[PDB]
């Protein structure tokens, strides 16, 4: 109704950046205290690796391409350092927060020695456009809540342009347990329901080819879901 203010109306990019710029540039920092002294990094990587294994038959490169990925909302590069580098031929990263970018050069040093890091785009995803046709995989994890719904639809539409033939978008994010989105004043982001995600994916012209629950996380955390998305055919 005219009286309701949507959860995503409260998002302010500047407030998110102010929060994250003061977060420690460590696994503990980006995971909000659920670092290597907890099960979370290990479970997260296992779940993502299992998801990509399930998806292997859906991700064969076409038209002479190689497995160029991008790590969206990358933080200090944890997902690339501990997971994506095994799957990908080359990795770009998108991250707006400068202390995180600076630490990424340390975290990713061994990958840089191989030339496996292409470009680090120091930008919010809302202002980023992939090069057309570049990516085999666009991996978005624990970051799309920083964009309101309309902006997230727009971002996903730009992602489609950035996909190789048979490229894939993965979104690995929290879900609220009910059909009402939650705004977090801490990081100026929304947590969405599964139903909201499915609406957004449809509006963006994406088909859901897999939806899997991340297992093994502490019960006090929101559920986490992995979504694999392909553009709808013309
Ligand atoms: N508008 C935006 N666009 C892209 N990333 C954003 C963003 N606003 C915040 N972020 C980033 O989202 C990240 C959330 S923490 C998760 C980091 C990483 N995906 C991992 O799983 O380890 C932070 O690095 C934060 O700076």
């Amino acid at each position: 109704h005219h009286m309701d203010v949507p959860a995503d109306s409260h998002i302010k990019y500047e407030d998110a950046i102010d929060y994250w710029t003061d977060v420690d540039a460590t696994v503990d920092g980006v995971l909000g205290g659920y670092g290597e002294g907890t099960v979370v990094p290990t479970m997260d990587v296992l779940g993502s690796n299992n998801f990509l294994r399930k998806l292997k038959s859906r991700m064969l490169p076409q038209e002479n391409n190689v497995k160029y990925a991008v790590d969206i909302g990358a933080g200090i590069g944890r997902v690339s350092k501990t997971m994506l580098h095994k799957h990908a031929a080359k990795i770009d990263l998108v991250e707006p927060v400068k202390p995180f970018i600076e630490q990424m050069h340390v975290e990713l040093a061994e990958l840089k020695d191989k030339g496996q890091i292409g470009q680090i785009y120091e930008v919010g995803m809302q202002d980023w456009t992939p090069d057309a046709g570049k990516y085999w995989l666009i991996w978005c994890q624990w970051c799309v809540g920083h964009l309101p719904d309309a902006e997230l639809v727009a971002f996903l539409k730009r992602c489609i342009v950035g996909l190789q033939p048979n490229g894939t978008i993965v979104v690995k994010e929290n879900n609220t347990p009910t059909d009402t989105d939650d705004f977090d004043e801490t990081d100026s982001s929304v947590t969405r329901s599964d139903a909201k995600f499915r609406q957004i994916f449809e509006e963006a012209g994406l088909k859901l080819i897999a939806s899997e629950r991340q297992r093994g996380l502490p019960r006090e955390l929101y559920p986490v879901r992995m979504y694999a998305l392909k553009p709808m055919p013309n």
